[PDB]
Order: structure tokens, then C-alpha cells, then sequence
């Protein structure tokens, strides 16, 4: 069943419309909004409706992220309303065919500087953009030049970053000079939640990310990124306990500390049991991948090796990860994307699914000093300052890799 503001993204382009004239649309707001469905079949029923042998151009983060987030579910549902879709895998574009008319959807990421060189030669008849606020503003210049055909429109999907965003700027606060539709979604606009999961969605918030990703609002980053953690909530005492399973997750650095962190999953919760951290600038004497290997065995000595199912390592220590194998022990590539990890801590803490051991003190002492950077913050990027964050990039790994799978 859908709400007002859906139906009004299905129904902005047909021609008795008063709004069919706009270039465009913009839809932003919370997630869990039911916005990516109805944007991304309207854009479809849109495209066959007034056009043949035509192409049309979708693009998200990554291929990867836009089939996952937009196309796997638009396929079930094209399906059901009697739209016939040929996926060409490998190829990355769709051929789908409806009451005898026939168009083509090609698939894009959209990374950094180099996204916008990807494809120069291809033309449009439309551009839909999932995710637009975590593309470079150089692609979407790119893909919305391309857009030559007559009758051509925009269409944009995202959740909000901060107010000094290029695509706030630009375009939300542009709306009349670029001929834009803006529609604004929270969770009330999607019928097919109960007053029960909402709330629970709710909680898996707090501060700037609630703002974000419940409120729907562009607000600023500022100051502790982890102003949640409480240790009257956090940090339990150093005690044994019965743990079915482990991980060990890693910061490779030489030039800078290493750190391990020991992880314990025990009734539906994780443990950080430990932590290792080896200061070479401090104690005059850098140390080798051999000698790191050295002291992860020992600092595992005491558990039962049918239990230990890895260790979570970044790509780039790719030496280190060569030795590991060597040795027979598993690894486990990091999902090392920034600002997601950083979000996904959060509600980790907020729902209590990892606790501390109080002999993490190194940990802690990262936590009350970790900040945003407020610089790039008035200039629209989401950033860190990277500094007393070796222990917590490693737990950010663990909590990203492991604890959220899609």
C-alpha cells in the first residue's frame, strides 16, 4: 500500500500533471522510507512509456551497491506488473521489453575523480542516481552531460550528509534554477511499517546519525564521533567466560603503531577479551612482519584453535598477509569503508552487540580524544582526524566485516 508522497513520484511525469514540465526529481530523507522502489519503477515505467531503442543510465557507489540496493528487488517487482527484463550479467546492462516497446538500462559506479573518464561516449535518454550524496560531483557533471536526447530527465535518490555538501548547495538549495522536483521522506511515509519495528529502527540511533538517518536532515558533523560510549554502559569486568567463538582483527603499521584486538562472542554478544598495541616511534625500534607474526601466536596461546576463525587484516598489509597463509593461518580481507564503519560502531553501542573488558585502556582513551574534522566539515566532506585511532580503526573492521553482512 502506498502513501501520498509515493504516488506522487509515480505519478509526477505523466501528462496530466501540473509539474511534468521539471527537469527533474529529488528524493532524500530517512532510510527505511520506502523512497528506492517507487523512484526506481517510476523511472522505469517513465523511460518505456516515452521512448524505443533507447538507453538509459542507473548508477549507485558501486555496481556492486546499486544491484543489491535497487536493481535485485526492481527486477521482482517489473516482474510482477508483466515487464519482461533480460539481465546481461557480465555485461552490465538490462534489455527490458513492455507492450511491444523495447529499451536499454546500463549500469555505472561512481567513485571518485576518475568515475566521470568511465564512459564519455555513450548517449541518454535519462540518468537515475542512487546514493547521489556518496558520488563525486565531477561523475554526475559527466552522466548529466551525456543526457543529449530530447526530452530527457534527471532523477535522484540519497540520504542526507552534512549542509555544506556540494549536492545541498548545488542543487537543494537551487531547486527553480535547475527546474527540480524536491520530495522529503521519513519512516510515516512507508505503510508497511507498524508503530513497533519504527521504534526499533529508532533505537539504533543516537545524536548526529539520528539526525541524519531517522530525522532526514542535512546537519553538521562536529566534535566526539563516538559520544555514545558510556562506560557505565561499555566496559565489564576481566573475567573468564565460556566463548564459542573467536576473531582477532589488526591495524597494520610499521612508521606507526600496530594493534591487535582479541574478539569473544558469547550469548548473542561480542567481547573485546583484550588488546595488543605496539608503539615503534616511542620505543626507538620498528618491527618486521615476522616479528608481528610472532607475537599474534603468542597473544592467542591460550585458546582453543578449533574455535579461532581468523584474522581481520586491511588489504594493504598484503605482506603480511602473504606470511599469514604461508603459516596456515585464515584471513579475512577488512570492509574498510569509512564512514559506513563508523556508523555501524554506533549502533553497535547503541544496541549493546559489543562490550569491553576493562583491561582495554588503550581503547578507551581513544574514545573520549577521536574527533571529526571540522575543516573538511565547512567544506562538505565527512572526515576523521587521523590521530588516536589505531586501536579503533582495528575495531571498526571487526564490527563492519563480521557483525553487517548487506
Amino acid at each position: 500500500p502506498f502513501s501520498k508522497k509515493q504516488l506522487k513520484v509515480l505519478t509526477w511525469w505523466r501528462k496530466a500533471s501540473p509539474v511534468s514540465d521539471k527537469d527533474g526529481i529529488i528524493c532524500d530523507g530517512s532510510i527505511r522510507a520506502g523512497k528506492t522502489i517507487v523512484m526506481s519503477f517510476s523511472y522505469v515505467m517513465w523511460a518505456m512509456d516515452t521512448f524505443n531503442e533507447q538507453n538509459f543510465g542507473m548508477a549507485g557507489k558501486t555496481i556492486g551497491a546499486l544491484r543489491r540496493n535497487v536493481i535485485t528487488p526492481l527486477k521482482r517487482m517489473l516482474k510482477s506488473r508483466g515487464y519482461r527484463v533480460k539481465d546481461h550479467r557480465a555485461d552490465n546492462y538490462l534489455t527490458i521489453t513492455f507492450k511491444g516497446k523495447t529499451n536499454y538500462f546500463y549500469l555505472f559506479g561512481g567513485k571518485d575523480e576518475s568515475s566521470q573518464d568511465l564512459i564519455q561516449g555513450i548517449t541518454l535518454a535519462g540518468m537515475f542516481f542512487d546514493e547521489v550524496a556518496l558520488m563525486p560531483e565531477s561523475f554526475v557533471n559527466q552522466a548529466t552531460a551525456r543526457c543529449s536526447v530530447d526530452g530527457a530527465k534527471l532523477w535522484f535518490n540519497c540520504n542526507p550528509a552534512g549542509p555544506y555538501h556540494w549536492f545541498k548547495v548545488e542543487y537543494l538549495d537551487k531547486l527553480d534554477e535547475k527546474n527540480l522536483l524536491h520530495l522529503h521522506f521519513t519512516m510515516d511515509d512507508n505503510l508497511s511499517l507498524s508503530k513497533q519495528v519504527k521504534e526499533r529502527y529508532q533505537r539504533m540511533y543516537k545524536g548526529v546519525f539520528y539526525q541524519r538517518y531517522i530525522l532526514g536532515l542535512w546537519v553538521l558533523a562536529e566534535g566526539i564521533i563516538y559520544d555514545m560510549f558510556d562506560q557505565d554502559e561499555h566496559v565489564v569486568p576481566t573475567v573468564p567466560r565460556p566463548y564459542e567463538k573467536y576473531y582477532v582483527s589488526c591495524d597494520y603499521g610499521t612508521q606507526n603503531p600496530t594493534t591487535f584486538g582479541l574478539w569473544g562472542l558469547y550469548n548473542g554478544v561480542w567481547y573485546k577479551v583484550k588488546e595488543y598495541h605496539y608503539d615503534g616511534r616511542k620505543e626507538n625500534k620498528q618491527k618486521t612482519d615476522q616479528e608481528y607474526y610472532e607475537d599474534l601466536m603468542k597473544f592467542i596461546e591460550d585458546i582453543e584453535k578449533h574455535k579461532f576463525k581468523g584474522v581481520i587484516v586491511d588489504p594493504s598489509a598484503a605482506s603480511f598477509i602473504a606470511l599469514l597463509r604461508q603459516k596456515g593461518i585464515k584471513v579475512i580481507k577488512a570492509k574498510n569503508d569509512v564512514l559506513d564503519g563508523i556508523r555501524n560502531v554506533a549502533t553497535a553501542l547503541n544496541k549493546k552487540m559489543i562490550l569491553y573488558n576493562d583491561c582495554c585502556k588503550e581503547t578507551f582513551r581513544e574514545y573520549s580524544s577521536y574527533v571529526w574534522d571540522e575543516k573538511a566539515a565547512e567544506r562538505g566532506e565527512d572526515k576523521p582526524v587521523k590521530q588516536n585511532d589505531h586501536q579503533l580503526d582495528a575495531d571498526r573492521y571487526f564490527v563492519n566485516t563480521i557483525l553487517f553482512g548487506n
